[PDB]
DNA sequence: ACGAATTCG
DNA sequence: ACGAATTCG
């Protein structure tokens, strides 16, 4: 059967038109409909806003002060089974590690996202958080698929200095042969919302996934948030990521 | 004065003297020039020199012939004490990539019976300008391999290195020895720039680096026998000579 | 949440 | 010529 989410940093700390930028992610979210919804930079009241917006969805949060990331989980599609919350002890911006215990399609699921530490300067804690989510992908049992879906904030020289991808974990994007029309999820020439007078772009937000061998077969890959809102800014200075997956019993 | 014993031996001092901070600076030149009195060296490396500071070099250190790496703006300087160095060329190789208008000053002299290239520069500063400051590293040492295997090769100057900068680069070539290294790590001199002890630039807090460094290129035909700071001392406006340290260097030169 | 510049302590 | 924080482009 077929599965989609979203994952989609929507900028809860950008305080312009933001009631207008959380109507618009949730106006993407009702075109796609899709089965989970991963979300960083969520601040309390536009979690307020979901909860009433996405009453469809289960709701969990990885904190309830600041900012922070949250899972949305289709009711009637996802079974929800735990959460659990990973500290990353030496962070300086409350990032965690963030995870669901689900059944969908007929299989159980861990479904995890985060907001890795942000900016250059922060690299080094970066990768320590990166390794901590890789580690964590190796301890569910086999039988169970483990995806993550978040803001990596990596740079590719970052994921070298890891260590690469460990053998059983793929990245969407890589699966499905690199493709051009998605690389970026970041992107100042094309998004205007920090008002940054210079182009930069990057893939920091990533898509990893461990499943037995033709059990999750990554279908298709899009960018959504491509579309201005009446004030002229987008939903967030991240597009979203749209992924479908066949989930193979 | 340099008698018959000490003819093997060559004296130097290093020293950043911010030429930068034109607050209280011919009292700060004073300054330098008393240590340069006091301890009489051969040579002399300067960073931050301006044009108005040769003038005061001119002055108060009327025995050292003085050799520029800029004319304009803030420059390097090396000193060559007239009657023990004989003055044969001087190269400056530039740093293309600069932002700072730094580059590599060499002079070749003979002093003692020997010959000698001595260099000195001012790498790229501040901690945002690693990159640059790395390849101009690579820059100074690929110039010290490059001597005529004859000549004897001195580096004497304000590096801005951090140590794991210095490991990015692969660690000093293996005939390039830092001075400060080979005398074994002594903890009197180690660090060249200190805001808890040295309050000239007024920076609230206390930080501590190793910035001013020498490396010579030697088979036991050089042999570092000292290293000492100078400069601690405050002057009459009850600051020091310069935010740096200098140092007090001498080599002797073995056959 | 870019790199470069500037301020503050 | 420090590092953190803030601002500029
Ligand atoms: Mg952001
Ligand atoms: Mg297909
Ligand atoms: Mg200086």
């Amino acid at each position: 059967s077929t599965i989609s989410f979203i994952t989609w940093n929507i900028d809860g700390l950008d305080g312009c038109n933001l009631p207008e930028r959380a109507r618009g992610v949730c106006s993407c979210l009702a075109l796609y409909s899709p089965d989970v919804v991963f979300l960083q930079e969520v601040i309390p009241p536009y979690c307020a806003y979901l909860k009433k917006r996405a009453a469809s969805y289960t709701i969990i949060t990885g904190n309830e002060e600041g900012y922070f990331t949250a899972i949305l989980l289709k009711k009637g599609r996802v079974k929800f089974k735990s959460q659990e919350i990973i500290p990353f002890p030496n962070t300086k911006m409350m990032r965690n590690l963030l995870c669901v215990n689900v059944s969908l399609g007929g299989n159980e699921f861990c479904l995890m996202t985060s907001h890795l530490e942000s900016t250059r300067e922060h690299s080094a804690e970066r990768i320590r958080q990166l390794k901590t989510v890789l580690g964590k992908m190796q301890e569910a049992p086999d039988s169970t698929t483990v995806i993550f879906a978040g803001d990596t904030n990596l740079r590719d020289q970052e994921v070298i200095k890891c260590g690469g991808l460990p053998d059983n974990v793929f990245d969407a994007w890589e699966f499905l042969g690199k493709p051009k029309h998605c690389q970026y999820t970041w992107d100042t020439k094309a998004n205007n919302n920090l008002r940054i007078p210079a182009a930069y772009k990057h893939r920091f937000d990533r898509i990893f996934f461990r499943a037995e061998e033709g059990h999750l077969i990554p279908q298709s890959l899009d960018l959504v948030g491509l579309e201005k809102l009446d004030c002229g800014r987008f939903p967030s200075d991240h597009w979203g990521l749209l992924c479908t997956l066949n989930v193979v019993l």
